[PDB]
């Protein structure tokens, strides 16, 4: 049991996926260059 | 059972709290414009 | 007999060769600056 | 001594030292200007 470990390995999946989450990369880079500027 | 575990999955929630930490940062993009140039 | 931790250790083993590997691949930064500005 | 965690523990703290090690680096934007011009 002591699911200490059980949140311990979730925890590591949680910031994998969100990694990748993160850095889906998307496409049309003018957006941000219009969010920055004008 | 050991006090490891607890460092470990304590040093998941800060590595990932802190990734999160920095991509709040979404947007302003402006500020990195002005601080490359002059 | 508890390879709860066996997956634990390699889900970090992996997110960790990700970032790495991220960061050896993202220069290419007019090839942006192109397909943007289009 | 069921060292499986000790690895664990110790690739977490590499994973975080890095991502901040690599977040000093970066200092001025100008150097990724420079970069993708030419
Ligand atoms: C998460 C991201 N850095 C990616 C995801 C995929 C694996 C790696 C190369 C490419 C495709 C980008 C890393
Ligand atoms: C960590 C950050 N990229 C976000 C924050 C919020 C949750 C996740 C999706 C989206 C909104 C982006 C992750
Ligand atoms: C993972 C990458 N940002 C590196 C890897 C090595 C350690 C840090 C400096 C340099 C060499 C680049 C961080
Ligand atoms: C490494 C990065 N997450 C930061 C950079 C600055 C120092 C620390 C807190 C905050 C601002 C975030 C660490």
């Amino acid at each position: 049991s002591d699911p200490l470990v059980v949140a311990a390995s979730i925890i590591g999946i949680l910031h994998l996926i969100l990694w990748i989450l993160d850095r889906l990369f998307f496409k049309s880079i003018y957006r941000f260059f219009e969010h920055g500027l004008k």
